[PDB]
């Protein structure tokens, strides 16, 4: 699924037209992204939490060379998948039915 | 930020009601949750891409126990961050003003 299509997807649920969805999509991205960015965590309670972590100083090695380097720390997103994300990937629990 | 306030604040960037902002979050939810349910991935260029993975033959001590164990495989969710959600994140681009 590309973003596209994640939008004609929301367009349908939400009955919004295809501006809205888009505004909707984009702009939920965007509030996640600047409050990660300010160092604040994004809890979607069932989803997961998007966080920024501080990686320490640590090795990589430098593909031109080959070289194991050093690399400074640097600060990155990530995502934790929440518990009802993950039980219900791993068949655990059954995905909303009709009701 | 709790999912509240992610809600209060897309009701103000959307101009819609609350409950509106609350279909969207939870409908975007529902989409990518669904997609990786099947195993196909959902690319939100720029944000990154959520996919379903695979974890196999995986050890681990049971802490009750003690005793390592063999986990029986599973499927997974996951998110690779986008080049653009690193790059802001990082200090390498500034985020749009």
């Amino acid at each position: 699924m590309n973003k596209a299509e994640l939008i004609d997807v929301l367009t349908q649920k939400l009955g919004s037209d295809r501006r809205q969805a888009t505004a909707a999509v984009e702009n939920v991205v965007d509030t996640i992204v600047r409050a990660v960015h300010k160092g604040d965590s994004v809890t979607i309670t069932g989803f997961g939490v998007f966080e920024q972590r501080r990686r320490a100083a640590r090795v990589a090695r430098n593909p031109r060379t080959g070289e194991t380097v050093k690399v400074k720390p640097t600060s990155v997103p990530a995502f934790r998948p929440g518990a009802q994300f993950k039980a219900v990937v791993s068949g655990a629990q059954r995905l909303p039915a009709e009701g």
